[PDB]
């Protein structure tokens, strides 16, 4: 059970996305604008990994990496950004295993996107899986820090129910050099992940994205400057 989109799914997604609000205070792209840039005959010519990836899938990746869409409106502006509502939903959800065996048992509102994004990553990992080292920067509590050292100390897996987002570029995690904002760094070596830089709103961020329910062994855990901590992760 790895999920791949169907024709009906791709219609669902279009209608789902068509209802999203775009941030007017920016140069926003609607689903039609996206369906267009991602169906553009030159796109798959410049990015052949996308040869057998649908525009609806490119759009799902794009919309997830962006800060401009929300399901809701708050007075003037867009509500909470799509990726956050979705990620948060996946982390809180207590009705599924959270795995791809059960992607058709999620909330009717968000599932068209959850499914589309999953399919996108699957299509891409199929042709061009990424293996290697990527990085994550987090900002957190002593409580958060303590949990990780705890997981490490007791051999518990680090498990992320949502779509993990990571970067190939150490600098981009914004953790390692003082005096950057993030105080928790993750150095992750992946056996398998999705290079979505082609569809990302910010390709220069050079991101690799993981499917729902990615699982890691914490190999090492140590201090850095400050204040700062480094956990070395290994994908299962």
């Amino acid at each position: 059970e790895r999920h791949y989109s169907t024709g009906q799914d791709r219609h669902d997604f279009y209608r789902f996305a068509a209802r999203l609000h775009v941030d007017a205070q920016c140069f926003g792209l609607s689903i039609d604008d996206l369906m267009d840039k991602f169906s553009d005959k030159h796109f798959r010519a410049e990015h052949p990994e996308y040869r057998d990836v649908y525009p609806e899938e490119c759009s799902a990746i794009y919309m997830h990496t962006a800060q401009d869409y929300s399901s809701h409106l708050v007075r003037g502006e867009i509500g909470t950004p799509l990726y956050r509502e979705v990620n948060n939903y996946l982390r809180l959800q207590h009705e599924n295993s959270g795995r791809e065996a059960e992607i058709d048992n999620h909330d009717e509102k968000l599932s068209p996107h959850i499914k589309m994004l999953s399919s996108a990553l699957n299509r891409l990992m199929d042709v061009a899986a990424f293996r290697g080292t990527v990085y994550r920067g987090i900002r957190g509590d002593l409580d958060t820090i303590a949990r990780l050292y705890h997981l490490f100390d007791t051999g518990g897996r680090y498990v992320e129910p949502a779509f993990m987002s990571t970067t190939r570029i150490k600098d981009s995690a914004q953790v390692f050099e003082p005096g950057t904002p993030n105080n928790i760094a993750f150095q992750i070596s992946l056996k398998r992940g999705a290079d979505i830089s082609g569809s990302s709103q910010a390709p220069s961020e050079e991101e690799i994205m993981l499917p729902m329910m990615s699982e890691f062994v914490i190999e090492h855990a140590s201090a850095l400057s400050e204040g700062k901590h480094l956990f070395v992760l290994s994908q299962i």
